[PDB]
């Protein structure tokens, strides 16, 4: 699951829309599940650029926080 | 990492606030990197029911994609 996940965690931070949508294409999401992921890309694009950088610079001090 | 980020994962799906950043404290993550994963939690709090099972529901599809 690390490897395929990624082409979301940029089409997530590091994405607008399209790559996305279109990085879930592999993972051939639900219906609605799927719509879920658009939005979720909509409040990436929709906070400041710290915030982009921090829920990404973020989800690995909470997921791979180095230390203990 | 695995282990260490479920309590986000539900303090952010399925949790509301408190949760999420009391579950990130385990996690000390930097300053601005936390404020953006405090607001990711409003953006949970901000959809509908279904887009919430959806991400959820959804985020499963995209990186524990069953099948191949
Ligand atoms: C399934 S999805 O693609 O719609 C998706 C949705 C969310 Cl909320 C996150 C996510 C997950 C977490 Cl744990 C955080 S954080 C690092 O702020 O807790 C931020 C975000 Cl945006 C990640 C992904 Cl890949």
């Amino acid at each position: 699951i690390c490897p395929g996940f990624l082409q979301v965690l940029e089409a997530l931070l590091l994405g607008s829309e399209s790559n996305y949508e279109a990085a879930l294409k592999p993972f051939n999401p639900a219906s609605d599940l799927q719509n879920a992921g658009t939005q979720l890309k909509r409040l990436v694009d929709t906070l400041p650029q710290e915030t982009r950088i921090n829920i990404v610079k973020l989800t690995e001090k909470i997921l791979t926080s180095p230390l203990c």
